[PDB]
């Protein structure tokens, strides 16, 4: 369990394309969709997280308290249903999507100031590292 | 989420033979177990538990936090290990002990005075029902 509370600066993007077409997004959206330079926040208080993703693109706004399942609706992205649960894994914070997509979640741990993400869908990961603002 | 705290009274436990058996544990212990009345305590402070059940032969202490994954050693029942991780589906506090047995864990939820707990091994449930003092 760790502090994630930050706004962070994203410094490298890897893969997020193929991710996206694993998640079956078209062709399209998939070229303007890759942006380069965003921001994450995240307020944690204790179990409860509150996080916004900005690109000029579009957003996604995403509250959670970890440990309690919920049904998410992934409107914006391939606007499939899925339960998702996050939970701790050490130090990491876990996330599963169960629906139609095998292997489907993230995974997001701090390392000295620095935020790693691991998103996943079937046999694609995409890696994205934000530096703390 | 919701208040599990108290001190529990068995009222009734079918099948944990069954479930004794699907663990592996001796004839003889499971002639022992079967035949004694357990009382359960919780202390619940947000996500924190810490849990006793209790009998006159044998006790199992147990504390854990919601959605927090720890390493299980089932001392004095099949002393295995395990990877436990209890989150909330709801109202029903659900638990999935990972290792060697398929379909291992357990469900316990409150309806008013009476504390029900579901617990898995294999193809055997067992069901036992508690009442707050």
């Amino acid at each position: 369990t760790k502090d994630q509370n930050g706004t962070w600066e994203m410094e490298s993007n890897e893969n997020f394309e193929g991710y996206m077409k694993a998640l079956d997004i078209d062709f399209a959206t998939r070229k303007i969709a890759v942006r380069l330079t965003q921001t994450k926040i995240i307020v944690q208080d204790g179990d409860n997280f509150k996080t916004k993703t900005n690109s000029t693109f579009r957003n996604y706004d995403l509250d959670f308290t970890v440990g309690v399942e919920f049904d998410e609706h992934t409107k914006g992205l391939d606007g499939r249903n899925v339960k998702t649960l996050v939970t701790w894994e050490g130090n990491t914070l876990v996330c599963v999507q169960k629906g139609e997509k095998e292997n489907r979640g993230w995974k997001q741990w701090v390392e000295g100031d620095k935020l790693y993400l691991e998103l996943t869908c079937g046999d694609q990961v995409c890696r994205q590292v934000f530096k703390k603002k």
